[PDB]
């Protein structure tokens, strides 16, 4: 053992054990050891990391360091060469909802988030990266291939900076670099919550027992709630309209604002605790503060296991679901709840699904007003088209009623994220999110496609020919293999993402297997996980196991129809019903009486 346990934790973190709410930070989920699933740990390693010092230094970064005898591409050229495509004509999913992708991203947000190191508060390194494209320590920073149109007008580099690591921060090594996951582990809505207990309050309403959220005080919409803004300037929010002046929001998480839409979701998700907590004071008003927020806290962290596992892996996963996730069989206390270094990529699967446009519907679900559908990129870390373009409730339209992009072989990510990403304290809409991807790997130490593909048990391709059966596409296989020379190099993200998708899901079948394992054993590592007998009441369970996105836009927005299934792919109004044809969440179960 390289050590058996290293440093930089919180050391004040002590455990109840007998409490019935989970902790904001993760800490106290397992009892045998009570760090595992919290936040601001180390990502778990299924595989040993491989990195080019074979400590923390990645494949790519010294240019004659081979790794398996051959260079490894510049992540740009196979997001040029592979990655790319001009035709947005064709691409949408025909049974897929636009909900489906933005789903996928909030639960992402609530399961892992790995963070830039820093030091950069004053770092001119920060800038000396941006601005002679050097490379050095946390700067890896992502260079043009020649032949490519960003040379000509952007400069010779993209910037990038190494994520963070447990223990020194910078810069040291061993063990071998393993890099900090910020979120907790558990799917126990720490997006709307934070994860730290500094964060966690500051964000509700304790001017007052209620157990309300936070709200905001300088703009509402038709009288409801939207997020508080953010008040740290430098803000990008309101770096995309100098004149509008319009902050990101404050949530429980990071990145609520990264694009309209999901900071859409994370407003429908905060008036849902609001709203909750107004119901549970009706019928127990006796409850203070703390308990009002608390058990709307639990009640919301189980709609999110509910709608995850019961209406959003299937539609993933496909026949693949039970293979990986049999039905529930309780609390399994062995199992390891940890978020793996892999997961994280594995689930970007869903970079493939964003699509070109963001549409606004009005009541009848028409473009509501002249200019209802917008490029994507014009949408990174826009809040002002929510608070002054006329409210949440067409974007959510939008959401029910537009469909999700399908995965494509020949077109796999948007030149909206492709080309045009707009990232925090660099300046243009001309970044590219499948670069980023790809250097992320390295800089996190991933092991190659067939490593994973031996871990998965499944066939590992060593030819042209090889490949060409697995991804069942020849130019596919033959641009990766000129590009990569051989798959035990292919980077998993990419590898994993050129494969078919298996049936009825949305993956391929190293995905099926790198996703399918990780959630089920964040559902069986959970002591709090919704359907554990002890944790909620048989009645209880019986008033949760109704609730359903249809449901959610019915009580917190001034949509009155809605899909029953609103992850399929829905056109208005066959597939629509009025909100009054839909199952309530009947709270009557949560009466808690004295005498
Ligand atoms: C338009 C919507 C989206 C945008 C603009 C976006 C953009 C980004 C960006 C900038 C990063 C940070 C990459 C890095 O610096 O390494 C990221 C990471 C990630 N994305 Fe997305 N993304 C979107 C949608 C999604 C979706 C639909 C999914 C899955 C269904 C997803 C899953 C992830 C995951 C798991 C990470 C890594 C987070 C971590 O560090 O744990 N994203 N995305
Ligand atoms: C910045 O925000 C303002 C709105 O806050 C945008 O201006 C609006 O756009 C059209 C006219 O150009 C009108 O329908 C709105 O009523 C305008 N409002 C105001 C105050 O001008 C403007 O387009 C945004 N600029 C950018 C670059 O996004
Ligand atoms: C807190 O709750 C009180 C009582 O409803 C309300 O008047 C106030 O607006 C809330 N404050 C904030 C900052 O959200
Ligand atoms: C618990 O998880 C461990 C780890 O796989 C394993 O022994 C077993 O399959 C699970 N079963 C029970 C009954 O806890
Ligand atoms: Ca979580």
């Amino acid at each position: 053992s390289w050590e058996v346990g290293c440093g930089a934790p919180v050391p004040l973190v002590t455990c109840d054990e007998q409490s019935p709410y989970r902790t904001i930070t993760g800490d106290c989920n397992n009892r045998r050891s009570p760090a595992l699933g919290a936040a601001n740990r180390a990502l778990a390693r299924w595989l040993p990391a491989e990195y080019e010092d074979g400590l923390a230094v990645p494949f790519g970064w010294t240019q004659r360091k081979t790794r398996n005898g051959f260079r490894v591409p510049l992540a740009r050229e196979v997001s040029n060469k592979i990655v790319g495509y001009l035709d947005e004509e064709g691409v949408l999913d025909q049974n897929r909802s636009l909900l489906f992708m933005q789903w996928g991203q909030i639960v992402d947000h609530d399961l892992d988030f790995a963070p830039e190191t820093e030091l950069g508060s004053s770092e001119h390194s920060k800038v000396q990266c941006e601005e002679y494209c050097v490379q050095g320590d946390e700067c890896f920073p992502i260079m043009f291939p020649k032949n490519d149109p960003k040379l000509k007008t952007q400069g010779k580099c993209m910037p990038f900076f190494r994520a963070g690591f447990v223990c020194p921060t910078p810069p040291y090594q061993s063990l071998a670099r393993d890099q900090i996951n910020a979120v907790t582990s558990f799917l126990d809505a720490s997006l709307v919550y934070g994860s730290e207990p500094s964060l966690a309050s500051r964000l509700r309403n304790l001017s007052s027992p209620l157990g309300l959220m936070a709200v905001n005080q300088e703009a509402w919409d038709h009288g409801l709630a939207y997020p508080p803004f953010n008040n740290v300037k430098p803000s990008p929010c309101e770096f995309i309209n100098t004149t509008a002046h319009v902050p990101c929001f404050q949530a429980g998480d990071s990145r609520a604002s990264e694009q309209i839409l999901l900071a859409t979701v994370h407003t429908l998700l905060l008036r849902e605790h609001n709203r909750l907590a107004r119901e549970l004071k009706r019928l127990n008003p006796h409850w203070d503060g703390e308990m009002l927020y608390q058990e709307a806290r639990k009640i919301l962290g189980a709609f999110i296991q509910i709608i995850t596992f019961r209406d959003y892996l299937p539609i993933v996963l496909g026949s693949e679901m039970q293979k990986w996730i049999p039905p529930y069989q309780g609390y399994n206390n062995s199992v390891d709840p940890r978020i793996s270094n892999v997961f994280t990529f594995a689930f970007r699967f869903g970079h493939m699904e964003v699509p070109s446009t963001v549409s606004r519907l009005d009541e009848n679900y028409q473009p509501w007003g002249p200019e209802a559908e917008l490029p994507l990129h014009t949408l990174f870390f826009n809040t002002w088209r929510i608070i002054k373009d006329g409210g949440i409730d067409p974007l959510v339209r939008g959401l029910l009623a537009k469909n999700s992009k399908l995965m494509n072989q020949n077109k796999m990510v948007t030149s909206e994220l492709r080309n045009k990403l707009f990232q925090p304290t660099h300046k243009v809409h001309g970044f590219d999110l499948a670069a980023i991807n790809l250097q992320r790997c390295r800089d996190h130490g991933m092991p190659g496609y067939n490593s994973w593909r031996g871990f998965c048990g499944l066939s590992q391709p060593k030819t042209l020919k090889g490949l060409q059966a697995v991804l069942k596409n020849k130019v596919l296989a033959k641009k990766l293999l000129d590009l990569y020379k051989t798959p035990d190099n292919i980077d998993i993200w990419i590898g994993g993402n050129a494969e078919p998708m298996v049936e009825r899901g949305r993956v391929g079948p190293l995905l099926a297997c790198l996703l399918g394992r990780q959630f089920q054993q964040i559902r069986d590592g959970d002591r709090f996980w919704w359907e554990n007998p002890g944790v909620f009441t048989e009645k209880q369970r019986d008033s949760l196991q109704k609730v359903s996105f249809s449901r959610l836009i019915c009580d917190n927005t001034h949509i009155t129809k809605v899909p029953l299934h609103a992850f399929q792919a829905n056109n208005y109004p066959h597939d629509f019903v009025d909100c009054s044809a839909v199952d309530k969440l009947d709270l009557s179960p949560w009466a808690s009486r004295e005498n």
